[PDB]
């Protein structure tokens, strides 16, 4: 019960761009952890259709970006509409959280929430409204841990959904490890009373 409703829901999108009145999703992949940042199911990794007159207008830094890591042309190719990768994403968090209960989580990932409430609302409808920054944390660890903020993986920010998912776990697993108040656990508990 309470460990399905403490899952985490990890989503990265690629857009056109950041205009919420013109700009599409053309990437998604989504995995679902448990409470403690393990993965436990990996869902769909989609490139989104779009149309070409988008992709031609985009920003220089869009143009750039998606089109050196090829997800310019696999959009091109695409298939797959955004209704259906809504559905896929859809049917996959309903097999693995509870409705309503489980929160997006990533980078800044309010960023991909305005896109996918205006985009994937019946996706949306699955989740809770809260989310798992991992910039807030970011953010505060910058101000109250600065030593430790030095030492924060390096990230290869390559601007595909599935890898950036990764690295947005593997900042906050430092984040916990690094700044977050120690526990006891199983194996600490057996030496104190070893000793
Ligand atoms: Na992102």
């Amino acid at each position: 019960g309470e460990s399905m409703a403490q899952r985490m829901v990890w989503v990265d999108l690629e857009m056109t761009g950041l205009d919420i009145e013109k700009d599409q999703i053309i990437e998604m992949a989504c995995l679902i952890t448990d409470s403690d940042l393990n993965i436990l199911a990996e869902g769909p990794n989609l490139i989104i259709k779009q149309p070409d007159e988008l992709l031609d207008s985009m920003s220089d830094w869009c143009k750039e970006h998606h089109g050196k890591s090829g997800l310019t042309k696999a959009v091109k190719e695409s298939t797959i509409t955004l209704q259906q990768a809504e559905y896929e994403f859809l049917s996959f968090v309903r097999q693995q959280t509870p409705p309503g209960l489980c929160p997006l989580a990533g980078n800044s990932v309010h960023e991909d929430k305005k896109f996918l409430d205006k985009y994937m609302p019946q996706f949306m409808k699955h989740l809770h409204y809260r989310i798992i920054d991992v910039s807030t944390v970011k953010e505060l660890c910058r101000r109250w841990y600065p030593e430790e903020y030095e030492f924060a993986p390096k990230k290869a920010a390559s601007h595909r959904a599935l890898d950036d998912i990764s690295e947005s776990i593997k900042e906050l697993q430092f984040y916990r490890n690094n700044i977050f108040k120690k526990k006891i656990d199983e194996k600490k508990r057996k030496i104190i009373e070893n000793g």
